[PDB]
RNA sequence: UGUACUAUA
């Protein structure tokens, strides 16, 4: 009975929050013949209403619906309506799916700078913004955002991120780092900069953080971070570098580093020239501090893994001056450590280094 | 022997 009535005569804003209401009238925009007639109608009745049914169970689905068909200049007014809202759109259940639809439909520029003027400090706080990056519904919108646009409207994540002690905030957050790593995957080197300045300066909140050693771990992939990152890390943590091994989180962090000093001086010898100068520094210097706390590691319940990650000659065989220290250096670790195996005869995972010393000697 | 992935008829 519904479907006898002219369009023009149609209560759209009533049917909009209704659920089959809504449902027959993006079968309405779904129907070529009437497709634009039905849209243009609806939207002038609708459009004092857009907030609304951007946050309502069922107009959001129709303001979805709408940005597939909507004309340029409409979904200009749409959202030169409702850009001061962002904050209370992106953390409502509805209004996350309506907005990431609409950056998702962007037609211009001009559209795109409205969303980036809401998401600004004139309409959003620094400490909403933040809010955002860890909300539940919020983070979705913040991803979509970093997805969709030019890293030259990243202004207000970077401000945010920046700001004070928020990266323990974001980055100690199950939501937020995982915003985080997304953003740092596409935003500019120079964004990257300013994001890992405050990731050093916060390290040892962050290094055995449950979240935050993946962030450590993420910019460890980073290339273009080495030539300062390696120095500055191993810095900040060479005198707890025996704690840190023997922590659930950050015994990860240290093996990603580890790993990461083998992979740049082996590709020397298989390539930035600064780098490996001090990445061979560094690694020697590890080896010393483990091989000094050997007895400590060997035994530890996540210090064995930094250990045989260390000791692991498919890590190094191109190396076997510096090539003579550590030949000695991580020979000498061998030789302690297989005088060590008895000591550690009732653990579960003696083999596995028993299996190391040995691929060690097959090698040499 | 050891760590994270989230949301609408």
């Amino acid at each position: 009975e519904i479907s006898a009535l002219p369009l023009r005569d149609l209560d759209y804003i009533k049917l909009a929050t209704d659920q089959f209401g809504c449902r027959f009238l993006q079968k309405k925009l779904e129907t070529p013949s009437e497709s634009n007639m039905v849209r243009d109608l609806m939207y002038e009745q609708i459009k004092p209403f857009f907030l609304d049914l951007i946050l309502d169970p069922f107009g959001n689905y129709l303001v979805q619906k709408l940005c597939d068909y909507l004309t340029a200049e409409q979904k200009t007014l749409l959202i030169q309506t409702i850009y001061p809202n962002v904050f209370q759109i992106s953390i409502n259940q509805y209004g996350t799916r309506s907005l990431q639809k609409i950056i998702d439909t962007v037609d211009n520029e001009v559209q795109i700078d409205l969303i980036i003027k809401g998401f600004s400090q004139e309409f959003t706080s620094i400490e909403q913004v933040v809010t955002l990056i860890n909300d539940l519904n919020g983070n979705h919108v913040i991803q979509k955002c970093i997805f969709k646009f030019s890293p030259s409207k990243f202004g207000f994540i970077i401000d945010a991120i920046v700001e004070q002690n928020n990266i323990i905030t974001i980055s100690t957050h199950k939501h937020g780092c995982c915003v985080l790593q997304k953003l740092l995957s596409v935003c500019t080197l120079q964004q990257i900069f300013k994001i890992s300045v405050k990731i050093v300066q916060f390290l040892p909140g962050l290094i055995n953080d449950q979240f935050g050693n993946y962030i450590i771990q993420f910019l460890l992939d980073i290339k273009e971070l080495d030539f300062y990152l390696l120095a500055e890390l191993f810095n900040r943590l060479s005198n707890e570098l025996c704690q840190l091994s023997c922590l659930k989180f950050s015994s990860n962090v240290v093996e990603k580093f580890i790993k990461k000093l083998f992979r740049i001086i082996t590709g020397f010898i298989v390539a930035s020239d600064d780098v490996i100068n001090a990445s061979m520094n560094i690694l020697l210097t590890t080896i010393d501090i483990f091989t000094v706390n050997l007895n400590v590691l060997i035994r530890d319940n996540f210090g064995n893994y930094a250990l045989q990650t260390l000791l692991d000659v498919k890590n190094y065989s191109p190396l076997l001056n510096f090539c003579n220290d550590f030949s000695l250096k991580i020979g000498n670790l061998i030789v302690l450590t297989k005088e060590l195996l008895p000591s550690i005869k009732t653990t579960s995972y003696a083999k596995k280094i028993k299996l190391k010393v040995k691929a060690y000697a097959e090698a040499t």
